[PDB]
């Protein structure tokens, strides 16, 4: 509808595929070459299905912070024949709060769906389903089930992904240059 909705549009078209473990059917953000994201609470194995193909998982990293804090962001490499777009000079640098940003979804469940979600907030700590998170942004919106892993963008950056609600704000996992440093 506008020029929040066209980024995150350019992003879904080149840089998403569909990820199914045994734990679900994710949105999986590609980030360059064979290295993608995904929540840690998918629980990656040596084999995935991406866009229901067998895929074999090269590495797969479950992020903590310096305080051995869960990140719940899982950096995995794909032995997949072809590379991503490399959109990794659209990540921020820094923590920070952010205005009138976009979480897209793509899934078998909610193919095509983009959602205006408004101020993100630095909200920093979360007890995300029992388990100690940092590095959290917050949005207002009814986030639901199938939404995990959907990628939230601002015009010209890739903020986060999201990993949980609580039926009246979302959560996202923030995404930083420095995870992607090779």
């Amino acid at each position: 509808m506008g020029p929040g909705f066209d980024f995150a549009q350019a992003i879904m078209k080149k840089n998403t595929v569909i990820a199914r473990t045994e734990k679900g059917e994710f949105t999986m953000l590609g980030v360059y070459d064979r290295v993608a994201v995904i929540p840690t609470h998918a629980s990656v194995g040596e084999i995935i299905y991406i866009n229901d193909v067998e895929t074999r998982v090269l590495d797969a990293c479950a992020l903590r912070d310096l305080t051995d804090t869960n990140l719940e962001i899982t950096i995995v490499k794909l032995d997949r024949n072809q590379k991503f777009r490399d959109i990794r000079h659209f990540l921020p640098r820094c923590e920070d709060d952010y205005n009138d940003a976009v979480l897209s979804v793509h899934t078998s469940k909610f193919p095509n769906m983009y959602i205006p979600v408004g101020q993100v907030t630095n909200y920093g700590f979360l007890n995300l389903g029992g388990t100690p998170t940092h590095r959290i942004l917050m949005y207002n919106f009814p986030t639901r089930a199938g939404q995990c892993g959907g990628v939230v963008t601002t015009t010209g950056k890739v903020i986060g992904i999201h990993v949980g609600g609580n039926g009246a704000q979302g959560f996202a996992a923030m995404l930083l240059h420095s995870y992607f440093t090779d």
